[PDB]
């Protein structure tokens, strides 16, 4: 189970990239979200996740997402 | 024809709602986009509008679709 300190922590790092305040973010910035949180995630690595959490196509990830998808990861 | 005045103050309106600079709004900000135009907008009016932009049904307006619109209303 994620703690509460790593829920704080995965918010913070994906909200540093949603400019606009509403919860979601590009793909494109999903490397950079996980390289703010220490990691250095492959070009493969990347694409895996993409998959997982653009399950839609349409090059946007919401934090609800992201977060389980962390949560598998982990 | 619109002016090159009309554009840049269309684009600038548009802008101050679009927080994340990359050129899309809410259709919800749609009405204030327009209020800050100086105009005033009925619910129909602006119903009839997002139906016009929002042309996918996602609740996302871009500059070019926006700007076709003003175009076709003036
Ligand atoms: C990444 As978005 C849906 O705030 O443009
Ligand atoms: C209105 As948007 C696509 O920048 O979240
Ligand atoms: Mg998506
Ligand atoms: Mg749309
Ligand atoms: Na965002
Ligand atoms: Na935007
Ligand atoms: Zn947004
Ligand atoms: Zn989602
Ligand atoms: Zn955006
Ligand atoms: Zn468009």
């Amino acid at each position: 189970q994620l703690t509460e300190e790593q829920i704080a922590e995965f918010k913070e790092a994906f909200s540093l990239f949603d400019k606009d305040g509403d919860g979601t973010i590009t793909t494109k910035e999903l490397g950079t979200v996980m390289r703010s949180l220490g990691q250095n995630p492959t070009e493969a690595e990347l694409q895996d996740m993409i998959n997982e959490v653009d399950a839609d196509g349409n090059g946007t990830i919401d934090f609800p997402e992201f977060l389980t998808m962390m949560a598998r990861k982990m």
